[PDB]
RNA sequence: GGGAAGUCGGCUCCGUAACUUCGGGAAAAGGGCUCUAAGGGUUGGGCACGUUGGGCUUUGGGCGGACGC
C-alpha cells in the first residue's frame, strides 16, 4: 500500500494514523488535512510538516468543532506556532444538500453487512480516543453532541456505550 | 448505741451505632486509542475463442498374422 503510493501517477490521497505523520520525506506532496485534532501537541507540527517540504508550496488544515475546541487556536498561539483562519477558498461549508450527500454513506450501510460494525467499531474506537486527549481543558466528553457525531459517520444507530439517551 | 469519749501514745464482660478479608487484575463500563516484533501451521484465483495432446464417432493400414477346424 505505501509502494504504490510513491511511484503514483494519479492524483491520489491516503488515509492513515500517525504512522505516517513524522518526518516522511514523500514527494510532490500538497495537501494536509486532519480530521481529528491531535491526541498530543507534538504532533500537529510534524503532522502539518508533511506538506510544504523544501520550498514546493503546502496546504495545511485543520477541521474543528464549534465550542471550546475553537479554543485550541489559541493553544498553539502562546507555544510557539501563530494560527490563522483560511484565505482560499472562502467557502465555508455546503448545507443539509451536503447531509443529503452525507447520508448516503447510510444507504450503503444498508446494502453492505460487513461495513455495519465496521460502522458501529469505527464509531467507538473514536470515543476511546477522546478520552486519551491531554488538553482535559479543551476537549471534554461531556461537552459534544453525540447525534451530530452519528450523523457525521453515517452511523445507523448508536453502540451501547455508557451514555444513556 | 458512743466512735479514742481509754491511754503520753489507733491509722474485664453484655447491649447499641459506623469501619474492616483472601485471590486475580494498568489503561470506557461491566462493538473500545497512537507506535513499537510476536499474535499457530496446511491448502486455496474467474470468464471465451482459434490453438497442443489424450479424450466422442468416422476412415485405413500393417503388427497380432492369431484361435479353432
Ligand atoms: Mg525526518
Amino acid at each position: 500500500n505505501y509502494e504504490r503510493f510513491v511511484t503514483a501517477t494519479s492524483p491520489t490521497v491516503l488515509l492513515t494514523t500517525d504512522i505516517a505523520a513524522r518526518g516522511l520525506d514523500i514527494p510532490q506532496v500538497d495537501l494536509v488535512i486532519q480530521h481529528d485534532p491531535p491526541t498530543d501537541t507534538k504532533v500537529f507540527i510534524h503532522r502539518c510538516g508533511r506538506a510544504g517540504r523544501a520550498g514546493r508550496r503546502g496546504l495545511s488544515v485543520v477541521m474543528l468543532q464549534p465550542g471550546r475546541e475553537e479554543g485550541y487556536v489559541q493553544l498553539l498561539e502562546v507555544r510557539q506556532t501563530p494560527i490563522t483562519p483560511l484565505e482560499h477558498p472562502q467557502i465555508s461549508v455546503t448545507d443539509t444538500q451536503a447531509d443529503d450527500v452525507a447520508n448516503k454513506i447510510r444507504e450503503q450501510a444498508k446494502k453492505d453487512r460487513e461495513v455495519f460494525q465496521l460502522a458501529q467499531r469505527a464509531f467507538v474506537s473514536w470515543a476511546r480516543s477522546y478520552m486519551e486527549h491531554q488538553a482535559t481543558s479543551i476537549f471534554r466528553v461531556a461537552d459534544l453532541d453525540w447525534f451530530d457525531l452519528a450523523k457525521g459517520y453515517g452511523l445507523l444507530e448508536l453502540p451501547k456505550m455508557p451514555e444513556t439517551r
